[PDB]
């Protein structure tokens, strides 16, 4: 065999971010990663993150009408990919948020980029310790399903998933 993956410890520094809401003022709550898209290193075993495929919270109003389609848009079935997507939605209360890690393997993605990856599901844990909440799916009905990804939140009450989606 040829297995094999070494975190590139950033893949935590972005991580410690999203667990966190990196936000203070009208101007940067909107700003925040909705969900960052990881990607396997250049080297083919060494998980890290990427520079353009991470998906902000207030684009659903700002430039994007629909912030989760963002997701799947990016999310091809050929490569695998780790996502910490964060749900938003508004139960009978009030507007809340669950970080959960959208864990994004294509059954039909290419073994050189599958083998690792599929394996690697637990080493990337190996950084984030042991992840809140989490969704891995391998169809675009899976994951461009606001129901199941509202199932980590709750969709007891959840009347939308974004006054939207649902």
């Amino acid at each position: 065999m040829a297995s094999g993956v070494a975190v590139s410890d950033g893949v935590i520094k972005v991580f410690n971010d999203m667990k966190v809401r990196k936000s203070s003022t009208p101007e940067e709550v909107k700003k925040r990663k909705k969900a960052v898209l990881f990607c396997l290193s250049e080297d083919k075993k060494n998980i890290i993150l990427e520079e353009g495929k991470e998906i902000l919270v207030g684009d659903v109003g700002q430039t994007v009408d629909d912030p989760y389609a963002t997701f799947v848009k990016m999310l091809p079935d050929k490569d695998c990919r780790y996502a910490l997507y964060d749900a938003t939605y508004e139960t009978k209360e009030s507007k809340k948020e669950d970080l959960v890690f959208i864990f994004w393997a294509p059954e039909s993605a290419p073994l050189k980029s599958k083998m690792i990856y599929a394996s690697s599901k637990d080493a990337i844990k190996k950084k984030l310790t042991g992840i809140k909440h989490e969704l891995q799916a391998n169809c675009y009905e899976e994951v461009k399903d606001r129901c199941t990804l509202a199932e980590k939140l709750g969709g007891s009450a959840v009347i939308s998933l974004e006054g939207k989606p649902l």
